[PDB]
């Protein structure tokens, strides 16, 4: 039963009123998370509309942090922007 939002739609969601990033194909809602995020707002904020699969990997969360990370799964990206978006 996969949730689906486009692209176009995610980029909407790019400021403090809803803050959506993807990650692996899926839609990640931190509007709430980014005030607690312990790395901090602004790396959030800079991805927020967007693809952060690479930012989020390179720092090494911890396995809690994945874990929790998927509480704020929303849904996944659209199949017609999965071309657009890296895995
Ligand atoms: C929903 C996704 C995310 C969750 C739940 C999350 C959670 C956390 C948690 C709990 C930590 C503390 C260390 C650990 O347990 O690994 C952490 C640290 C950090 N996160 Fe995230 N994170 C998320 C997404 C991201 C993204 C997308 C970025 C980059 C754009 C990012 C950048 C950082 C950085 C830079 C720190 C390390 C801070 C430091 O101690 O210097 N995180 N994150
Ligand atoms: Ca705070
Ligand atoms: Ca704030």
């Amino acid at each position: 039963a996969v949730k689906y939002y486009t692209l176009e739609e995610i980029q909407k969601h790019n400021n403090s009123k809803s803050t959506w990033l993807i990650l692996h194909h899926k839609v990640y809602d931190l509007t709430k998370f980014l005030e607690e995020h312990p790395g901090g707002e602004e790396v959030l904020r800079e991805q927020a509309g967007g693809d952060a699969t690479e930012n989020f990997e390179d720092v090494g969360h911890s396995t809690d942090a994945r874990e929790l990370s998927k509480t704020f799964i929303i849904g996944e990206l659209h199949p017609d922007d999965r071309s657009k978006i890296a895995k």
